[PDB]
């Protein structure tokens, strides 16, 4: 059952913003799980995406469901978890939220001329612009939202996902 | 496909034996990706477990597909990849080698009073003496036709335990 003395923080947003890194970073400082949720996808949907081709709402479906199990499972051992998703629809969000009351998101913001700087192989202008196009930003509805500010360097945006960590 | 340039290192050992700690220290030290395979039980597993009682083959099946899978996501994008997953039986390892030829074992290794007392470092922390025994009832050391599988010395402290890990994943 939800251990509601535990919590699973979400780190949302667009390829690029960086999830990865500060959740990478944010949870070796507050000895948190850590789940990369890109590692979670079916057999098929890596290949499908090796070829070339972009996933559907169809492909993500059994990846979410497994990030849910794996938010269910991360919860029952500890205290705090991080799970990295970009979940940019707010129906993939809610799929997340479906059996786990003690899950929440933290969206690494920035606005589309914010990140296209702060990347700087090369930079692919199409890919962040495909990523905004499918981003469904939390609206106030969303209260299970924090937001965390990418226009700074990694040391911020990683002092400030704890700092909203801690907040709550 | 593959990326025989990447690799993944499954980390075995019984219950106790400190697998996600190491793995968890090995990866930020090293810039890989770490996933605690504990976490890709299915819903139901969990349920099972959350009752008392231990599941059987059957149902760590679904588990050990997940982790195979999981192991293939990870290798697409990273040089190397740390798995945790106890792993006692070949069968289990024969699972996680289905499709992944560029994954090997690192299986840290101590005997019952060693486990036991890296448990008891914990303050307070009670040890469960049957739970251990089981894991051991259980395992089945990988004999040398296993040659995937490095292995590294847990009687020492966390630190070269760690220290240990990355020589053996850079020494090969
Ligand atoms: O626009 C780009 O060139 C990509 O965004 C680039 O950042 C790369 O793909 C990331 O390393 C993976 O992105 P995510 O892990 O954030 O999805
Ligand atoms: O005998 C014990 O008291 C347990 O082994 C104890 O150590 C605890 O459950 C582990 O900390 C979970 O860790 P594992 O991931 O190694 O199973
Ligand atoms: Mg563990």
């Amino acid at each position: 059952t939800t251990n509601h003395d535990h919590h699973i923080y979400v780190l949302m947003g667009v390829s690029g913003s960086g999830k990865s890194a500060v959740a990478s970073e944010v949870a070796h400082q507050l000895h948190a799980a850590f789940l990369d949720g890109d590692f979670l996808h079916p057999r098929r949907n890596i290949e499908k995406m090796a070829s070339g081709e972009p996933l559907n709402d169809d492909d993500r479906k059994p990846w979410l469901q497994a990030l849910n199990d794996a938010a269910f499972a991360m919860q029952r051992t500890n205290k705090v978890s991080l799970i990295v998703c970009s979940a940019l629809k707010k129906h993939y969000r809610d799929l997340l939220r479906e059996g786990n009351p003690n899950l929440s998101f933290i969206y690494l913001k920035g606005d589309f001329d914010v990140i296209e700087s702060r990347l700087k192989h090369f930079f692919k202008t199409q890919m962040l612009v495909t990523q905004f196009e499918t981003l469904q930003e939390p609206g106030a509805d969303e209260t299970d939202v924090l937001v965390v500010d990418i226009d700074q360097p990694l040391e911020g945006v990683v002092a400030s996902t704890i700092e909203v960590i801690k907040k709550g």
